[PDB]
């Protein structure tokens, strides 16, 4: 019933910012990279830290970096569409389900909308088909605490899942992530947290020894 965020070209990304990439050696990041427009020496990925390209925007950056500005720009302007598509949603399905924190709860298919920083300081799942599609509206910022995982069942797939956030995205040490995060600004993952996901920023994206694997 709800329909997919189309991310155009930054579907090809499992991390795309607009400020750079910034890293704790040793990440694991699975997909292409990117960030534009800024130069290419603000992604401080090492070669062997990603299974895919490295863009840049120009001949800086990363030894195995690929230097390519209108590719960059299309995926960037594509985010940015992606971004205003999930953030311009009506009709929410729920409107600040758990007051803003949402630990231990199952969400069902269907549109979501906080008003607030939405929190998850304990272990959710997301229960749905294989074609069920979730997207999440979060006005403030987005935190996970420490060792939280977040679980798919009945099917749920990473790749139907969005999360728009205003505010910054939090990932805490060791948690484990699902889904597409569309920021208006910054995504921070801490040691060792996992994202199965995409990582759009419309700032930076900042990892401690973190496993990034796009969606199958």
């Amino acid at each position: 019933t709800l329909d997919l965020v189309n991310l155009g070209v930054a579907a090809n990304f499992a991390i795309l910012s607009k400020t750079g990439i910034t890293d704790v050696y040793k990440s694991a990041i699975t997909g292409d990279v990117g960030a534009s427009p800024i130069t290419g020496c603000a992604i401080l990925l090492k070669c062997d830290e990603v299974t895919g390209t490295i863009f840049s925007v120009d001949a800086c950056g990363p030894a195995c970096k690929i230097t390519d500005a209108s590719r960059l720009t299309t995926a960037v302007g594509d985010m940015q569409i992606a971004y205003d598509n999930a953030a311009g949603r009506l009709n929410p399905d729920f409107l600040n389900l758990g007051a803003g924190t949402i630990g231990g709860k199952t969400l069902t298919p269907g549109l979501y909308k906080w008003t607030s920083t939405l929190n998850i300081p304990t272990d959710i799942t997301i229960s749905g088909s294989s074609t069920d599609v979730w997207i999440f509206q979060v006005a403030g910022n987005l935190n996970m605490s420490s060792a939280v995982r977040i679980t798919l069942a009945g099917g749920a797939q990473a790749k139907n899942i969005f999360w728009q956030t205003a505010g910054a995205v939090t990932l805490g040490s060791t948690s484990h992530f699902e889904g597409n995060i569309l920021s208006q600004t910054g995504i921070n993952m801490k040691t060792a947290a996992s994202i199965n996901g995409r990582m759009m920023a419309q700032t930076a994206v900042t990892l401690q020894m973190n496993t990034v694997t796009i969606p199958q």
